[PDB]
């Protein structure tokens, strides 16, 4: 995954600019202290040295013109401009060293041709910051050459023009090399920043981000502070290619807007062609120029632009038009020139009957010309965090593809479409692992297969395309990547020219609709059904007539027979069929193109083992075509192998099932028959044995033979059953009905036999009578145990069973009761748990008493004969504590129960609170200390009518969380109420602000 | 001495139980084959028959429920329970017949009201041995009735509960009569002996000796074998009166100890009140309950308990306390329940915060409850041989009186006092002559005057007290019998309420110090001093003002004069005074109350005869006030009757008398005066003659007048005396000195005059000189006779008298000698008797010879001049026999004697 790359010789010698020779493919890198020439794959050929050199920016004129008194420092020479002069096979390189002098280098060896340094203007600027200077070379046929150059000046407004045109004579040894194109007192090919403007506003300067030639004009894109937080303005500056007087100078703001965000800070730009979608969107020819630009949100933070940034497009035509309209309105006498930083003041437009042509190049009046109304671009794409930093674009197959660098070293691939979407990112590559921001200069290899991209530390050759990353025709043709098509027979996503035989029928899909799927019939076969002929159909296929082979996973590959989009193939033979893990086994059935040699389509093919099913219902309900052979008692794929035609079963409905009856109750140790009902029981055929019932009891499994009366009924013979443990009274046991030794009849309901021993579970009379009347299990007095009448001897007629329930059950006892203590006021909910209580609520009611005190029981809370929940009444009585009494219904001497331990009455009290004070909002953890705090059922804590949130309770303390004082700050009462008792006290709680 | 008694109709139909109706006094006896109703004095009114009936103990259910296949025998119906149901005027009687069915009988006629017999529990037990079952009826006001019953079960642990509570409805015809108070599978008003316990130990059983209700509880006292010789344990079993579930069941051992003996085998018991002494000893109110119990020594021999047995007392309060402490420690989780025969095993107590009140009636946990540490009683009394067999008690005048039966038919009356003594037996009655043991059931008549006591053959009504047996105030009030006081005027030991007028002054003595006594002055009178007034004082007397009479033994009864406690009476008159046996004569002087008619006090009164004394010394030394009248020569009580004031003698010192002098020697036929000495000789007064001396000689009594020189000396005048006979040389004669004719002066020494004759007695010279030197009688040669110098003429100076004894005598002769023969060897003691031998031994020694053979005489054996005892020397000499020779001192020719017959040697 590694691209060709070139690193800087040193960590401080950062890269600045980059250009590729359109004809040679030679790569030129403008760097600190170095100008590099490299091969296509970034192998260095020449390293031209440009620094460092001792210098001082205060030294003006430079050391090469004058000796300097200032102290010198070894200074880095920043590349500030790098431009190929194609006509003259040379390269222009200008550094920051010595006030910004320039060099001309020969392309092949970078040998210095000349270095103009005697005239004042031969020094461009002392600024040592990149992204502030840009140049454009313009040389027609009959002209020797011209250079337009714009630069920040660093306040040295008298040292350096901000924009100017220079001579670029074909002859390197011309004395006028880099001289002003025109230079007189009041008419020169240059613009100077007025002294008054720097005085008014500093650090006022003009930064030249980008420049280009289009038609009969040159264009510069600038950023500069605005003139009366610091606000900046991004502008388009236009000049005619032929205009020594600079009378054609005109300057308009520009930017773009989307989704309520104005993007006004220019970051980067690139001239390209529209592509079909934008050409239509802009109403222009497909070979007209479009300006692609990056802007950051707003008009502030020039040195650290907002991450929120946008890619925008400006048709050159739309720009020229807005410029013409401006010229026209001005030459009609409307408004002012509106360029304060230069004109210094308000200057009114002068009306003059001059026709403003498309190629109007200005006059003496109405120039230079500014303007306030911005040129609006079409916003194509925006990001919120990974700030866009660079841009390059080109047209592939009518699609405008835009490459956008990011501050984190990512490269975005945007496909440009007009409204309403604007642009779509179809890929983002991670180019620089160190996360270094992508610099402005990006350039294509001569045939646009690669895009050269740079960071401060690195130049990297990035493939325009990585289509191979899409592994299905679907992914490939829906990626949105203009370069990517589907190479059908090679099963590969690639460029058309990368797909072999792409020009032949259906070899290359350019549209999702031109993609494949594979249909097989049958889509599954019995494992025993080998050497089958299968019918394969290829949807959306190309010519397969060259030949097709079928691959059954790893198992097999046989030559298929081809007729159109239909393929016929023989399935694996006996030796080669897969083995099934114990019902089926899937694999990918694949077609290999004989034309290309590549597998290009696939689909799942499954082998099954009807034999895997060994019960009728299982076999029948298989997902695959299986048949149950009634008599042969097996599952098969081939119905003709059943013993008789009558033996074939296809649906579960007629599978020889057991129907349910009322619950099967079986006592342990008693001889009983178990009649069963069922449906479609088979008559055992020749060589087949009869029916048995198998009981799956962990302790012991019993095998009892049975007789099948008819299709509907069965019956195990008289036998007794038992299990060891005596742990559980009611044990349900799964039973399986088998015939012929191992054929188990299906049991959908999963009917089970309940083996009961009369209470393993119930030690008490109340529990037995509680249980089902069905069991017939009942309590037997003498044993003090519980079993059926059969099981218990009749000394007398009495063994007792709850007839309807009208059976009283003696000797009630109380094990333990909750809420040991309680408040004297009462209201407490006493929870009494006993063994042998009354069966009905109505009897227990009025039964309960705590000593003298009457207690009223609660119905819902009352669990028969196990537990009684009762509410105590008003206790102010003589005794401190008293025992609890239960009277089953009559307070007979046999019939009463007394508690082992006695219930104690008290009266809880509270002395103090851990935090006395707390905030009005509340939420304070209060700790109230006292005595007998634990008593009773419920607790409610009260501070100033609004309740406290309870947490935990203890004998000693109660902890709760305070409510907001809905009240005002100050003292508040604390009321605590437990049940019926409400206790109050002098300790108070103070709410604080 | 015979009490009211009732005998059994038959020798085999033994008595079993006994109860007395507190209100009617009706006596009900539970016996074999009979229930008897009797009157207070044991006269039979109704005899209700209960047997015999054909039966077999193997027949269960009984014949009245099921036909039996077992062979039947005519069976005796033993009374096993007999209880009066006071609320419902009926009686509960349960026999051994038919597995122990019960009957209810109407009190008045013993007509059967009902006989529960359809339900299993209606049959109590097949045991046919008495003293194994006991019941207690408990019926408050709002309840219809309840019966607690405990019984031995005879191993039929599934047939019969050992302890249970039953319904006793007021309505006799109730269908639930004698039904369990509560009956369910695992909760019933009953305790059953576990099967495993009988298997482990047999013949394990529980015997219920006694039962009672006290406060809010019922109590049963049991004996049973101990569980791992056979050791038995006696226990107190307590239950709350109201507790159908029997959760209140608790059981502790009990007994008592004294003098290194543990009494642990329960024999009998009885609930009573303490009496003051025990109430203080036990620190309880005098109306709290006390359990009186009999125990035998040790914990073995249940069927024949040791004779060594004890009576003990247990305050109910002390019992309840020890039970509470047990409950408390258990409900604190300490130790086990400790009742193996029932629980079967070790069961740990369960700690639970339950307050144990005085009236705690148990819960489900920690019950039934046993224990190992015994309840110790206070030992009141013990016996070693007559084994105690029964007990009953009550309080009389603050004294706890305990009645204890014995195996030999004796009834002991014990007075209970606390430590250190414990109890004191103040009486033992023999109740049954046949020696039959006293049975357990004893009961008081309604007013506790009698105690009904029974043997197997007999019911006897025994008086609580028999105070009349004490016949003197002293015996009565020192018997130690709380019932007995002294009824002064009736001279009777009795109960206070039995003494007439007991509420009047001094009529009833409750203390020995209050015993009457009688003082008389004078306490003795001369017999001649008749019709005297005497002053009688009655100490500790009651009002005598009704009248008093004095009785002088049988002799007299005269009306006395009464002033307070003083009585004055006239002594017997001349005709009626007693005669004295020859100095005095005592009799009982008695007072008879005119109010009651009874003699009630007495004291000794003596009559004397100063006249009875007839010698001065006798009269003077009398124990009574007598005076000797010197001149009138008589003893008197009245000194003013002496002749002269000078005649009165009061002390013996001046009783006049004749004093002795050297012996008075009087020769016969010689004129001699006899001077005498004496003391306080009286001067004869007017009309009185002088003194004479009278000699009392049988032959002749001589009267010689004498002169009294002074108070000290007398002398008979010159006269000669003689007596006829010549038989005895020395004749002492009593002499009496008389004056005034017949007044004889006293002679204490009884001085006599010796009349001696020169030898009437002695024919030989040796005998005279032998006699007293005093006589002066001596031998006179010429006469060949013996008389005084005066009597024999002196031809010459020679008449011979043994000077010192150095006088040789003449013509010795030998009459006869003993040991005629002798051995040649010698050594023989020769006894020679002669007439006229030597006076001294020293002369005779060396005198004696038998022929040639020397013979040595013996000093002690030698009697002067009469006999010589001599020892012969070695005889082997020539002669066979030889004559014996005596040489008085010198072998003079006149001086030698030769034996008439000769001594022979052989």
């Amino acid at each position: 995954p590694q691209y060709s790359t070139f690193h800087s010789e040193n960590r401080d010698w950062t890269f600045n600019h980059l250009t590729v020779h359109r004809r040679t493919g030679a790569v030129y890198v403008g760097a600190i202290n170095r100008v590099y020439k490299l091969t296509g794959n970034l192998t260095i050929q020449v390293a031209h040295k440009t620094g460092p050199e001792e210098d001082n920016k205060a030294c003006y004129p430079p050391l090469i013109v004058q000796p300097c008194s200032e102290v010198l420092t070894l200074t880095n020479n920043v590349n500030k401009l790098l431009i190929i002069d194609y006509s003259e096979n040379r390269l222009l390189a200008c550094g920051s060293l010595y006030q910004g002098v320039c060099k001309l280098l020969r392309l092949d060896d970078l040998f210095i041709l000349v270095e103009p340094s005697h005239k004042k203007e031969h020094y461009l600027s002392s600024v040592n910051k990149t992204g502030t200077m840009y140049g454009v070379i313009v040389r027609s046929e009959g002209e020797d050459g011209k250079l337009f150059i714009g630069t920040a000046v660093d306040g040295k407004q008298d040292y350096f023009p901000t924009l100017s045109s220079r001579k670029l004579p074909r002859d390197p040894e011309s004395s006028a090399m880099l001289d002003y194109e025109l230079h007189s007192d009041f008419v020169s090919s240059l613009i100077k920043i007025p002294s008054d403007t720097l005085a008014l506003v500093s650090h006022f300067d003009i930064f030249y981000i980008y420049g280009f030639a289009s038609g009969g004009f040159v264009y510069f894109l600038t950023v500069q502070p605005e003139t009366p937080d610091l606000f900046y303005t991004s502008r388009i500056v236009r000049l005619c290619k032929d205009d020594p007087k600079f009378h054609s100078y005109v300057s308009l703001p520009f930017g773009c807007t989307r989704a309520g965000v104005e993007y006004r800070l220019l970051q980067a730009a690139y001239l390209a062609k529209p592509g079909e979608a934008l050409a239509q969107a802009f109403n222009i020819s497909s070979d007209e120029d479009v300006l692609f630009a990056i802007f950051s949100k707003g008009q502030k933070q020039y040195h650290h632009p907002p991450d929120d940034s946008a890619l925008c497009a400006f048709p050159i035509r739309a720009i020229n038009l807005q410029i013409k309209e401006r010229l026209q309105s001005c030459y009609h006498g409307e408004g002012n020139l509106e360029l304060n930083w230069l004109l210094g003041k308000d200057v009114q437009c002068t009306k003059a009957p001059v026709p403003i042509d498309d190629n109007f190049c200005g006059l003496d009046i109405n120039q230079p010309l500014g303007g306030s109304t911005p040129v609006e671009g079409l916003t194509l794409y925006t990001t919120s965090r990974d700030r866009l930093t660079s841009v390059a674009s080109y047209v592939y197959n009518g699609y405008s593809v835009v490459f956008v660098g990011t501050k984190s070293g990512k490269l975005k691939k945007i496909r440009a479409d007009g409204p309403p979407h604007g642009g779509v990112q179809y890929e983002m590559v991670s180019v620089f692992k160190d996360g270094s921001p992508i610099l402005r200069d990006m350039a294509f290899s001569i045939n646009q297969l690669y895009l050269y991209v740079m960071s401060e530390r690195q130049v990297t050759r990035v493939p325009v395309e990585s289509c191979e990353q899409y592994t299905t025709c679907g992914e490939c043709l829906s990626s949105g990547d203009p370069h990517c098509g589907w190479c059908a027979l090679h099963n590969m996503c690639s460029r058309r020219d990368k797909c072999q035989r792409a020009w032949e029928a259906n070899r290359f899909a350019a549209s999702i609709s031109q993609c494949m799927s594979l249909e097989v019939h049958p889509n599954s076969i019995s494992v025993s059904d080998h050497s089958r002929l299968l019918s394969l159909v290829v949807n959306d296929a190309p010519n397969l007539s060259e030949g097709i082979a079928c691959a059954f996973g790893n198992l097999t590959e046989v030559e298929g027979q081809v007729s159109g989009s239909q393929v016929i193939c023989i399935s694996p033979g006996p030796k080669d069929v897969p083995v099934i893990p114990l019902d089926w086994f899937g694999l990918e059935l694949q077609l290999r193109s004989k034309e290309t040699g590549k597998i290009f389509v696939s689909t799942e093919f499954k082998f099954y083992n009807c034999s895997a099913h060994q019960l009728c219902l299982s076999c029948v309900n298989s997902a695959f075509r299986c048949h149950w052979c009634k008599y042969r008692n097996l599952c098969t794929h081939d119905p003709t192998t059943c013993s008789f035609q009558e033996g074939r079963i296809n649906v579960s409905e007629d599978c020889p099932q057991l129907v349910p009856t009322e619950e099967i109750l079986i006592p342990v140790g008693e001889v009983k028959p178990i009649t069963l009902k069922a449906r479609n029981l088979p008559q055992p055929q020749s060589g087949q044995r009869g029916y048995e019932c198998v009981l799956s009891i962990q302790g012991a499994v019993h095998r009892v033979p049975a007789l099948r009366f008819n299709s509907s009924s069965v019956q195990c013979q008289n036998s007794s059953y038992q299990y060891d443990g005596m742990d559980i009274s009611n044990l349900a046991v799964d039973f399986a009905v088998v015939w012929n030794g191992n054929f188990i009849i299906d049991n959908p309901q999963d009917l089970k036999v309940h083996l009961y021993k009369c209470a393993a579970q119930r030690e008490s009379c109340g529990l037995c009578l509680k249980a089902d009347h069905k069991f017939e299990c009942g309590w037997c007095s003498g044993e003090r145990r519980c079993t059926l009448h059969q099981h218990c001897p009749s000394t007398s007629s009495p063994w007792l069973d709850w007839s309807s329930h009208n059976v009283k059950c003696s000797n009630p006892q109380i094990t333990e009761i909750l809420t040991v203590s309680g408040p004297p006021e009462g209201g407490t909910r006493v929870t009494i748990h006993g063994v042998n209580l009354g069966l009905d609520f109505s009897e227990i009611a009025h039964h309960v008493q705590v000593a003298g005190v009457p207690c009223t029981p609660i119905p819902g809370e009352y669990i028969i004969a196990e537990q009684i929940v009762c509410e105590m009444g008003h206790a102010v009585i003589g005794t401190t504590s008293g025992p609890v009494r239960l009277c089953i219904g009559e307070c007979k001497p046999e019939f009463m129960t007394k508690s082992h331990q006695q219930y104690t009455f008290v009266n809880p009290s509270v002395l103090s609170l851990s935090p006395i004070r707390g905030p009005e909002s509340g939420g304070t953890m209060v700790t109230i200390t006292g005595h007998y705090l634990g008593a009773g059922s419920s607790v409610a804590v009260y501070l100033g009518n609004q309740t406290c949130e309870f947490y935990g309770r203890s004998m000693n303390e109660i902890v709760c969380v305070s409510p907001p004082s809905s009240n005002g700050l100050g003292p508040v009462p604390v009321s605590v109420s437990v049940d019926r008792a409400r206790v109050d006290s002098s300790l108070q709680f103070e709410y604080i602000d």
